[PDB]
């Protein structure tokens, strides 16, 4: 059996009758499934816990997010492996508690709105993988560090300094703002995990043996670029808006860093250096991504490799073969 | 009025015996100060609502951090201005949720629950900052960026590869995580705030007028490591823990940066740059602090300065004055 709980935004106002509506038909549909749940709305956010077998609850909960009445769909918890029915009674029980009224309940609504409005901010100033891991009854912040190979991303703006001497504030941002959201978008989707902003600056890794991906991930960044600055309003700061990409491979130390205040959970050790030196030589050649031998030695597809006879690379422990991609972008 | 809300891990197992003490004298001493509020708990975790009088919810407050039976209190919101009474009957109604079974409580103290233990570990991972702002009725997703005069603080562990390369995983992070803990410990107490771990580098900056805490700040720092490696065990890592220190001046944008995934409150500007290149540049000279003759120039008090001849820096506009403390620590 799995239980299944989220909380989700109202897309849109429902009306106490609308609400009633999806209970309905929720409790019709849930009865025939040998489901079981509770939903719960407060101000605009929902809340649902949804248990079964564990097939059923999957299709049941790819449908929900189907569903154009709410969004920012978050879930809380997955547990896998259950034994015990929580609501065995209630193929759907709706609460609705912006109605009810009963003075127990007063208290509990309260608190329940306050740390439900605190969290939904956390959110946004927290990386996504924290979240995954929440929800799979694992705390992220008792998982031990560890030593292990990654392929480190790094990708810095071309010249982001004019933009700040020559923009107003919101322009400023917006623009590495939309940088951000464009190279987030294609890594996440490669299996990438975006782990820290430095200033113009994108840090992420790839598992060690994942090298054709991040590959991949950074000719996607190039040729979205290149369609984001020819497709972009007169006069729009997007039209000049260039990056580098360096890619490197090694040993890294993955675990919780930081002080007692604050910390993440990030990656740590030489190929972290070597990435950012490397992205920092593309502004010296005409090829917008380069990357180490080990990196090309990773690699299982016949990329079209170009082999570049400029590693002038400082604070390393030896030479470096370098390597890009050669096509129309490079 | 003032209403507050917070909440708090129990320091120890309590009873329902305990707990039910706590409410009994919160009761008698909030009747006399016209005070009212409600405490609940839920496995191990107390939440309290107090209203009333600012000045003598200030006084109840205090007195509640002084309370050796809970710790990790975070308060969620501080209402200033208010006029109704949220619980006026109350002076301290005390529900005890673990033991209370009624059914439609039942849903809303699991969600509670879950809600809560997620919430307590982004606590972690989220910078105090950001929950000041939440707790005064701010939401800090809603900040305009803007640009601001800030002291941009950049310390650096000195030679930390060879850690990494010579000592457990285990001990590399105990060594940077406890250099974190003595950097933040000290910032903060100046009013600074860290913003940003690069990798062994602490980020940080202080308001544009306050050049006297950031050279206070920086020299308790290295006095601090200095007692840190003299008092050290036997053979322990901390003993060759050094660190470079590098302050700028300049006008920065602050504000939201990032993406619809992940986003963080910083700066961004050339300050940035300068307070980093200024710490590098502390390699190569025997002062452990560095910094421009802006930020020497905006000191108050009559700090024992030293003019450095050493302005080698590159990337900046034109020459740069560096300044250091003459001490017996530099
Ligand atoms: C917050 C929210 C919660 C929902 N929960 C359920 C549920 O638990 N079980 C279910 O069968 N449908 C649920 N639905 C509705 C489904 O998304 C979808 O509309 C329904 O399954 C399709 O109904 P139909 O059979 O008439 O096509 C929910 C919708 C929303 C907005
Ligand atoms: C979670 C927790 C909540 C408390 N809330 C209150 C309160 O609301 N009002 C109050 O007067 N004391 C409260 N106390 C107790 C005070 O911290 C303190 O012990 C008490 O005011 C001193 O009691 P005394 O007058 O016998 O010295 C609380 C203690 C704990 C652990
Ligand atoms: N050493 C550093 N550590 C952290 N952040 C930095 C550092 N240097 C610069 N930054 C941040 O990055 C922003 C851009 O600096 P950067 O060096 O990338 O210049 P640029 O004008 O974009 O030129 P380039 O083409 O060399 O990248 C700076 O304003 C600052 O916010
Ligand atoms: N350009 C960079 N951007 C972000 N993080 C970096 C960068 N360079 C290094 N790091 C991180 O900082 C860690 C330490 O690198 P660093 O340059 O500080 O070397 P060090 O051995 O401590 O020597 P130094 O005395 O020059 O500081 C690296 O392992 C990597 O985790
Ligand atoms: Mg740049
Ligand atoms: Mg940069
Ligand atoms: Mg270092
Ligand atoms: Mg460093």
């Amino acid at each position: 059996m799995k239980r299944l709980t989220y909380i989700s935004k109202f897309s849109r106002p429902l009306s106490g009758d609308e609400i009633e509506a999806i209970g309905r038909i929720s409790s019709q549909k849930n009865q025939q499934a040998n489901v079981t749940g509770v939903l719960l709305c407060l101000d605009g956010i929902f809340f649902q816990i949804l248990e079964g077998e564990a097939e059923k609850i999957d299709r049941i909960y790819e449908r929900i997010l189907a569903d154009e009445r709410h969004t920012d769909i978050l879930c809380l918890k997955s547990e896998v492996e259950v034994q015990e029915r929580m609501f065995p009674d209630w193929s759907m029980q709706t609460i609705n508690l912006d109605e009810n009224t009963d003075f127990l309940i007063r208290p509990i609504k309260v608190l329940l709105q306050t740390l439900t409005e605190s969290h939904r901010i956390l959110e946004k100033y927290t990386q996504p993988s924290i979240f995954k891991i929440i929800s799979q009854g694992t705390n992220p912040l008792n998982i031990r560090p560890k030593a292990v190979e990654k392929i480190v991303f790094f990708s810095d703006i071309v010249s982001f300094s004019t933009f700040a001497e020559k923009l107003p504030v919101e322009e400023v941002v917006s623009v590495v703002n939309s940088y951000f959201s464009v190279c987030t978008a294609i890594i996440t989707r490669q299996g990438g995990e975006v782990t820290k902003f430095i200033g113009d600056c994108v840090m992420a890794y790839f598992d060690g043996d994942c090298a054709d991906q991040a590959i991949q991930a950074s000719l996607d960044i190039l040729m979205e670029l290149e369609i984001l600055r020819n497709s972009a309003p007169e006069g729009s700061p997007l039209r000049v808006l260039y990056s580098g990409i360096g890619l490197a491979k090694g040993k890294v130390i993955e675990g919780n860093i930081g002080s007692e205040l604050k910390r993440d959970y990030t990656i740590l050790g030489d190929a972290v250096n070597v990435a950012a030196r490397l992205e920092a030589l593309t502004r010296q050649l005409s090829q917008a991504l380069v990357f180490s031998s080990e990196v090309k030695n990773s690699a299982t597809k016949s990329w079209n490799f170009i082999w570049l006879t400029d590693s002038e690379l400082k604070g390393k422990s030896e030479s470096i073969d370098i390597y890009s991609i050669d096509n129309e972008m490079t």
